[PDB]
């Protein structure tokens, strides 16, 4: 997709990372039509090493190794994840993800 | 200043009222050269009736009102509250408020 | 989507109706991000009369009410059929309905 | 013929192998105003090495090699096909022959 | 077809009535692809009348009502009726009727 | 006269060798208004080897040397022979020789 | 023919009617392609009344009459007349009917 | 005079050396305001060999001399000699000289 | 002839019917080309009164009445007149009448 | 004066040596305006030898011989010698003299 | 003349009334080519009552008279007097009469 | 002054050295606002020579040598000279002096 | 800011840093939105040396260390200034400051 | 003087009225070339109320009157005040009054 | 003479009256070309009444009197002026007089 | 100031000199806004030598050095000077020096 919405999905993958419940949107997303048994793993999993990492932080990491994959999508990656989002019931992130748009 | 500001800071009145710091950005914010001990009274308080609203849901509605102020303001007002907001070390909604430019 | 693409699917609603398990397409389509548990269900199912009609001719009509319903949808309709139908593994059903093209 | 039209019975050999008869078929096309007692004999038969092949298998090769010695005729050939087919009453590939045009 | 045309085989009904066979040109226009056991009645018979006719104006006349009905056909009519007598053997007829173009 | 007049005689020199009696034509060309006691005498005879055709094959032959002769006139040659043959009453050649033109 | 033909004739009906014989004349002119056994019939002959006049004056009238008739003719008339008198030996004429023109 | 005339009179001498008595002219043309005693004593008069010829001969070549001297002169000659002819009253020759023109 | 030639013999008419004999004038200008046995008698003979007149004066009346008469002829009459009186031999008087033009 | 005035005066030097008196031309033309007792001295006077010749021929001269030297004059020399004549009362040569104009 | 010579000779006729003798002038002046017999004696004459004036002045009156009736003449009116007055050699009034020009 | 002028009184310097008396003029002029006590000296006195001329001629070349010098001077000279000579009452002078212009 | 504007309190300097006092001035600039406890100190103090100088002349270059630093700022520095010495209460050098503009 | 100078002088009449010694302002102004003992008197003086003010602030007015006569005055009244007060010594007031320009 | 000369002489009439002596100066200017015995007695006298005024007065109105004449004058007066005065020994009123110029 | 005045004055330094008292000047030039104690010292004083020259003629040498001194001065020069000289009440040289304008 564009070069103004890698940015975006970018510096803003903490608020993203934080509002939407990671089960709720993991399960989704892949359900939605973007990813598959295998991306949503490589994604939801990680290297390895983040066993290092303590508890709160894996979780963290995980959810923002997710928002990465999905920028990394076809260009309606956005219409993509704003609806998903939309369903996820995190609007406050969805406006967060629409509004630099408009 | 302009009408795309205003939609932003609308919208995205939660996740600023959310990550920064209430005292820290109010003594702050007046502090920046904004508002005035007339002002932050104002927007600090509420309407009086708030009373019937319990304690976790002031201070939100608080913060909540204080953005609705700055975004009265001139237009820098965004050049002001980004940079109020470098300072209260909420970088992730300096973000926030600076990303849809650019 | 187009008008000559209605047509295509219209006329060419018996081939796309026998080459395709109905199972492993309906399943599949709701699957695919086209229709809902709602949408498959009215498809799937039909006005009630159709109990006069025997066995052989509930399924086909059924099969043949689905690609009406895919018709129906989003511009991609077409993109989003050949690819479920290139999955279903009716390639030579895909071929039907992306050759009236190029 | 053009190429957009032997690129058409081309990939879709298979849905026209299939729903017309293909006695009904040879017998009329040759007897339509195309092949000759030595076209159809040529197409009818094959390499010879066809025996280690099974009888399903080889009246469908046979009927599959009909219809690229019709595309091989003279530009009417669409044309000619569209008509033979509509009289051996196999409408529904009759039109999927003719739908790719108009 | 063309005005020029009927007006050839009209003034030229004569030899063209002449020179080739009937039997070996009806048998074989129907056989051709242009008239049917339904056209060919109708010419090949005539009103009833013509029993008043004596034995040898009769299988003239029948012949010479072929080409108004062959003229009365599509415009390859010329083309058709050209080649249908190239194989009569009629060629110093085919001449007549296609040496009036080039 | 023109090329497209000599093409015509030329392949169509058997029905007008055929249709006009020669006697009839002969006596009467030259009686026309084209070729003279000569002319006729080396078109009417022959190189002499002719001797070994039969009877039925030198009139014609004669006759067809007579109108390779009438072609070979000025250019009124058409129109000298139309005429001509419009009193030898041979009226079905007549529009032979004519109708390639209008 | 032309006008400026006629008034030729017209004016030089006299030394025409001189210097040609008249049987020379008469029997080759219907003889050469122009009049017939009718047209010379009433030429030759007169209205009746000229019986009133001498031998010497009916043969050099008729003779007058002819090259009238003559002129009558078709626009050959003069090519046929300067040609038809460059025959009967009258060169001398066939000049003054040739001259003025050229 | 111009060149078109001297043809004339050139090669109808025969007509003019004819239809116009010699003594009736000679003694006229002179006396008209052409020649003189000396020109028309070498026109009347010959070489001298001319006795070979007989009578007959000798004054058609005299009469055949004058004009060719007539035809000498300056360009009224035509002019000149149309109007002498017209007084010698050989009209039916002023005609053939005239009517060339016009 | 011109307006600027009348003019000229006009005045003129004194030298022009003294210095040439009129005999040798008249005798000669009839003869030249110009008047008649008629003309002549008219100009040279006058009303009848002239009778009033003496001798000296009735032949310069004459010769007077004789250029009128020359003058009134067609145009050459200029250049028929020089010349009649080169002959003449009045060459001082032929000057006259030609050197007003050049 | 113009060059065809002296060639005027040339030519025609005989009638005006003509008609007019020498004595009342001379002893008036001096008187006139034009020469002097020197000029008429050597014009009527002459070389000397003269006086080979006869009286009539020497007076002649003499008038010849002032015409001349009037020509030679300045350019009214015509205008001078018309109006000197017009008083001679040679009227008869003043129109000689100016009539060539006009 | 033109209209600047009239004036000189008008207000300078004292001067020049005064420089020439008259007898010299006027028996010079109407033997020069301008007035006559008549004019000079009207010119030296006068009205009759100049009488009345004695003798020096009727002469000056006279020769005053003179130039008024030379002004009077022909545009060489100038032309001429300078001369005569050349003559008369009263040079310095042929100045006079001259330098007004150039 | 111009050149015109100076032309003028140099040919015209008798009349104007007779008309004016000297005294009157020279006394006048140098009073007039032209020459000086030692212009008019050198101007009235000579060379010295001029002793061998008698009386008459001295006073004449002095009034003569006047002009010259006044001639000399600035272009009013005309101006000047014209009105000096309107008083010294020698207006048939001062006319010669201006009738030159104008 | 521009350069007419650091000219402008440069050579203004001394009414500046003599009407605000700088108390007042100091903790209300820096307080205004300008400078910051390390920009103050560094501008309220000096070099050190300035020691040397008596008590009335150390403040009076302090302030006008101040205005020299308020000028480094950015381009409102001017805006800024303006205000807070509106503030201060030295409107007769906020009109100063000011009045330069306009 | 231009109206941006009267306003320059108007608002800033404060600085100049202080700075300047007024003695030795008055003196020189009056002494400079621009107002007389009669317009410093009246500027000087005042309405005469203005006894009800004590001494500190009549002087104060006085020299406030000053410049105000002074802008008053002819358009070099800034370069004539600037000059006069760069002799007065305030030169702190002479900037004052002239950085507003340039 | 021009307008901006009578406004020069008119008001500097005082310094022209003042070092020009007057006699020296009426006496040559009337001796210069310009007034006469009747102008300058005019201009020296006056209207009569002037024995009013004392000695020292009437000379200097007189002299007053005389250029207010001169100016009066043509267009020279000027340059008659400024010559007589240069004469008169004033050259330092010849300057004023002419300065004004250049 | 401009050339054209420095001349005015160059050439006209008497009359300026002379009309106008010198103290009533010079204290009153220095006075007006010109030169000063040390400028009119040099030109009120001289080179020193002027001793040997009487009283008489040095005032007025000094006042001679004035002007070209103040003609020194800046382009009001001129209206310095000829105000000064309206009040010195020389109207009379005030109008010399201002004449040459306008």
């Amino acid at each position: 997709m564009p070069k103004r919405h890698r940015e975006h999905i970018r510096k803003n993958l903490n608020i993203l990372v934080e509002w939407t419940n990671y089960e709720r949107l993991a399960m989704e997303c892949v359900q939605q039509g973007i990813l598959t048994v295998q991306m949503l793993r490589n994604t939801q999993d990680l290297n390895g090493k983040p066993f290092n990492m303590d508890e709160k932080d894996v979780r963290v990491e995980q959810h923002r190794r997710l928002l990465l994959k999905i920028t990394q999508r076809g260009p309606t990656a956005y219409n993509l994840l704003i609806n998903a989002l939309r369903n996820i019931n995190c609007l406050d992130a969805a406006v967060l993800l629409e509004s630099v748009d408009e």
